[PDB]
């Protein structure tokens, strides 16, 4: 019941997305990007959410307009699944670790995109995604997703480990973010919008 | 789980109803507009519904009138939950507001402390001074008889800072006093919660 | 009900443990150390565990090996009372504050054994327990139990307020991720396998 | 005869490995990572172990959880074919340079995971095999082979001669820990058992 | 290669029997316990048998039992090892326990002198003073008439420091006193080792 | 029997070495300089090594020819005396004190000239030697032999005491990396080669 659909197309990127955010956590994502493709997919293991998502991106240039255009269209797919921003939770909130790492993840419903991004990754590229882009494509996905996101590695020395903490923090405070809570028409917000 | 308070001193004339089980609405009239705002949030973000109403001497500053509404909201929280018995006893939470991020953590543990850190820089937000803000969450904490954590983490705008701390202090509340397990079991190895 | 029932001997200890997971927070333990007692007594309390404990140890060395001992066998309990890891939330993690003090616990059960523990304890002993052994309990009980611990006691000013905080929240993190959430027989990560 | 054959399947990576610990130093190792054959190698022909490794891995994503997952395989190849832990020297040290770089290695066969791991390195990667992963190698084969590994690079310039030093150090320190020693059925321990 | 030895004076009476071919088997009562057990495991992994009793005045403190009870286990291991000759003299060794690491270095030169630096950072561990640890170690190389170096590189847990540098010590002392190489040569460049 | 003689002469300096692997530790070294044949003497007891050396050398100008060209002959004929690098340990290692004082030598049989000199020696000469000749002849040595050659006085106060114990440290190392060890045919060498 809560799904989106969405297609997006440039002249860097083609990507479709589906997404549900009652889901079980299956994953078919294939954005040219094997180390996206697995955050992502912890992303939706550990958030309870299925997702599919293609990208037709331009690698042969770099990874960025792939990973950041896959962050935008999943962004604008999670706004559009959540649906009118009532009954539920809001705010969520976790921590998960990866052996030596730990990372936190905060995230507010707020329609106010922000996002405050700390990684602490040492290395220039994880595979074939490059460690700044890391970064980059959770600010894209909370903008497009018209969040705030909160991520924080607080201590780790493998930059996997940091990442994919990162990605299973964020999952963990989406889900409960986004959880149904209380009365279903109730606006979590003492100015009554949340747009 | 409900209470009505009523304080008077030669400073401050207020009145409180507080139910902790409520749906967030609150009618909140401190005097000070700020502050209306953070009981508001509070309640709303703690599913508590708050009335409020305080009548004090703000020709004088706006201490007074902060502390006693925190005395006497701590006073009605401390005897809305009753019996310390079949509770979460503790919670936590974040909560941001753009920039800014806050952690509160609450421990229903019938000994009355605060440590709060909230970094503000301004010296007053709207009519409410800087300087009273940690001070209610403190009067709060202690006469409710609760042990409460707030943190702002870091921000830039003291308004954020301040509201971020206010709701993650609601959500850990309200947490903290949710109903688990065994109605009957008081959740301490020392079998008490005074 | 998920229990177990692990029994050791070395030539420095003699440990018996029984666990169970979905308890009421009923302990009766008695390790020859009062204050590792009390710890173990608000683990059990705090994770709605029920846990008996019997250690005849070698005192007379020093409280080393019974601490440590006694962690080894409960972690091995732990791990199995929590039996295939599937159907469990997998992470939790919780504050726990007593007076000044606060401590923060993460637990990933991970089948990859890790902790990580900073309890900035000041002082040589609490009671007849060394503040040395109280992470290295917290290091040994997660290393058994086959799991990914981290324990921070962010600050405070009393050690058997930090300790007691350091347990409680690793109490209410152990709590939440044993906890059953969702499908009975998924298991929670990408790789499909938590040994 | 001290030898075994573990294998090992996720969603990530699905390995064999055969090892004799009484060999020649003979190998045929396919990691799928050249540089970390060569390590491998370089193990088995200096520690004097026969030793035959598969892996086929997810190296799409990245290095990490072959390297990783090839580590915990034969880590638990090395428990099983030390075998009962009885007649062994248990303690194990050894230094080697290469060129410029000069490394240690201490092994207890101690039945207690533990490992620190300080290799100094300055690049990303060595050929294919991520810098970080080489700690994370053996971090994770020490844990899995439930003994105690200490690693030090002391100094260096090249990468590639500190990396090989720290294997070469390692497989001598493990020769001689797992070399027999005395009495047949003796356990080098005060506590009588190492389990 | 065994010894036997016996002291007395006002602190400490004691009785010492070792053995440098054992099988690692002790039977120690010093009375404190965790110096029992170092010297257990000192004869443990140095494959020598001990015995060692003491009645010392423990009423005072530890010091003087440490003391003498590390004197008579030198004087006896001195004598176990009987005329310096056909031996490997030099030894040396690394022990862990878990996250500590430790060295230990073993010269027979017939020149009585240690370097201990065991980085112990508690007062005590159980019954034994940290400060007597170096001090067990120094009076034992001092009466064995030889020269010891004992390093803890790092750790986190006295009584694995500790314990890690008996275990270095005792494979040390074990390579040391090792038969090696024609049986009357003095591994010495003057010929000598007293 | 691995033995060797080497004479060579330059118009600095007349040498004449003979070398034996494989002795009982006898030495008749007259290098002109007494501190020097004392270290050269030490060297032959600990390595187990024979060895006779004489140098007509050009004292009148300074130590320094004598010294390099009698470690050089040294070399030399060590290598010789090696001969065919197969079926020896390859690796040795070494701690020696003297009184205060103590050194750690690391040896690689590598065919591959090269040595790490680290013996913080305060003075200007010990007897007649100077002080910056002995690294000189430790690294001519191992560079003439054709090996590796660490060695690092770790502390000391007594420059007799610091440059014995590093030649001390030196001739267990070498004694044991010569050491015949296994099938006399195998090359101790991932690369099947050592020139
Ligand atoms: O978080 P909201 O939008 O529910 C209510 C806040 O009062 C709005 N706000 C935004 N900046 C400061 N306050
Ligand atoms: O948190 P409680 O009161 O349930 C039990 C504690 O043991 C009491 N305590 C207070 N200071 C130290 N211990
Ligand atoms: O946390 P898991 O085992 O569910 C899956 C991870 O991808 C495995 N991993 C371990 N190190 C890096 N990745
Ligand atoms: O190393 P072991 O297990 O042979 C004997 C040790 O006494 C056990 N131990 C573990 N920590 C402190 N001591
Ligand atoms: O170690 P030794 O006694 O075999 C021979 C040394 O040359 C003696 N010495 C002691 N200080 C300096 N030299
Ligand atoms: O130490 P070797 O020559 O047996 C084999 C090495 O792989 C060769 N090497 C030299 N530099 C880096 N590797
Ligand atoms: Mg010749
Ligand atoms: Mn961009
Ligand atoms: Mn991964
Ligand atoms: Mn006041
Ligand atoms: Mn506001
Ligand atoms: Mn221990
Ligand atoms: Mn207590
Ligand atoms: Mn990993
Ligand atoms: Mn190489
Ligand atoms: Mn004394
Ligand atoms: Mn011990
Ligand atoms: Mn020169
Ligand atoms: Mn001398």
């Amino acid at each position: 019941k809560r799904e989106a659909q969405v297609a997006r197309e440039t002249g860097e990127t083609k990507i479709e997305v589906r997404l549900s955010l009652d889901g079980t956590g299956v994953s078919d994502v294939k954005t040219g990007i094997g180390f996206l493709d697995h955050m992502l997919s912890a992303l939706a293991k550990h958030g309870r959410f299925d997702l599919y998502l293609r990208c037709a991106g331009d690698l042969h240039v770099d990874d960025h307009h792939t990973s950041e255009d896959c962050a935008i269209v999943l962004g604008q797919a999670f706004r559009q699944a959540i649906g009118e921003r009532k009954g539920i939770k809001r705010y969520g909130s976790a921590y998960a670790p990866l052996d030596e790492s730990l990372a936190r993840a905060v995230v507010d419903i707020s329609s106010r995109p922000f996002a405050v991004i700390d990684l602490k990754l040492k290395r220039e590229k994880i595979g074939e995604l490059s460690c700044e882009m890391i970064p980059h494509v959770l600010h894209s996905f909370a903008t497009s997703a018209n969040l705030t996101l909160h991520v924080e590695v607080l201590y780790g020395a493998n930059d996997h480990h940091k990442a994919e903490s990162a990605f299973k923090a964020t999952a963990l405070a989406l889900r409960e973010a986004v959880t149904k809570d209380g009365p279903a028409d109730a606006v979590p917000s003492t100015k009554g919008v949340l747009e």
